């Protein structure tokens, strides 16, 4: 009878930015993933547990290394939300963000979108906070991320659940089982970066 609250999420951005690494941190979603042969995609079911009940994000991760413009319409059709990703050690991935946005909005129009800057465990960072107080001003929320250490993993999913359910006080009551950190996210470096965003804001 009474079914599941489920949302289609489309994960997009340049080849090599860490999209498959980020979505694979949720272990039960990787083990139960579904290979949809004909659209070139892997659909991952990520269940999150809130104070108002359980929610599911059906994350569509492309299986190729496609280029801006080269994602069929079927990949985006009926999407309810999205995450756009770039790598902070490569400037060309961040310059392509606007074209990935243009592709989404043409097919889906006004849907809640989060912007993510990955690989902030690396010391030699090229794209900093002062240049990210830019683009995000499309009604787009920004978060610094590190996929291999699990740094800020829940933040993009918590922001999208608040918009789609309609409650700004919604919280997660327990965290999903996650793959153990494989790199070190220095604790004083993370604090320096957070201070930099507030300065930039
Ligand atoms: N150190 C580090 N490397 C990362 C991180 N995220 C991705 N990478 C590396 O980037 C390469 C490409 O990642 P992949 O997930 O295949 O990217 P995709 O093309 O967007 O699917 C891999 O060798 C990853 O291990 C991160 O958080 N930290
Ligand atoms: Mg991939």
């Amino acid at each position: 009878g009474e079914p599941q609250v489920q949302f289609k999420l489309v994960l997009v951005g340049d080849g090599g930015t860490g999209k498959t690494t980020f979505v694979k941190r949720h272990l039960t979603g990787e083990f139960e993933k579904k290979y949809v042969a004909t659209l070139g995609v892997e659909v991952h079911p990520l269940v999150f547990h809130t104070n108002r009940g359980p929610i599911k994000f059906n994350v569509w991760d492309t299986a190729g290394l496609e280029k801006f413009g080269g994602l069929r319409d079927g990949y985006y059709i009926q999407a309810q939300c999205a995450i756009i990703m770039f790598d902070v050690t490569s400037r060309v991935t961040y310059k392509n963000v606007p074209n990935w946005h243009r592709d989404l909005v043409r097919v889906c129009e006004n849907i809640p979108i989060v912007l993510c800057g990955n690989k902030v465990d690396i010391k030699d960072r090229k794209v900093k906070a002062k240049s990210i107080v830019f683009h995000r001003k499309k009604n787009l929320q920004y978060y610094d991320i590190s996929a291999k250490s699990n740094y800020n993993f829940e933040k993009p999913f918590l922001w999208l659940a608040r918009k789609l359910i309609g409650d700004p006080n919604l919280e997660f009551v327990a965290m999903p089982a996650l793959a153990p950190p494989e790199v070190v996210m220095d604790p004083a470096l993370a604090a320096q970066y957070e201070h930099d965003l507030e300065v930039a804001q």
